[PDB]
DNA sequence: GTCGTTAGTTGTGGGACTAAAGGATATCGTGAACCGAAAAATTAGTGTAACGGGTATCCCACAACGCTAG
């Protein structure tokens, strides 16, 4: 069983690699500053507290 | 009572499924007969030798002196 699923299930990593390259393709590092005011909040990631 | 509307199925159809190497296959069934086409093979027919001068070239050999007297 362990040697079917090493053996059949890195087609779905391999589609999944070339979906995410594919939909990631085009973002490359154009200009220096944004000039943005936004952001995200980042904390401690906590796993059973 | 009857007709159009909306949402939730339900069946059906179209589109995905690592990377590297390699990479050999075998492939039925039959109806006749004559005419035309062109590609191929077979057959029928004609022939030199030295000479005159004069001159272009070749190979092949040799020469291209030295002294004495009027």
């Amino acid at each position: 069983k362990g040697l079917a699923d090493t053996a059949l299930k890195t087609a779905d990593a391999g589609y999944l690699t070339r979906r995410l390259v594919d939909v990631s393709q085009d973002v490359i590092i154009n200009t220096e500053d944004c000039g943005t005011l936004r952001g995200i909040e980042v904390e401690a990631l906590k796993k059973n507290e």
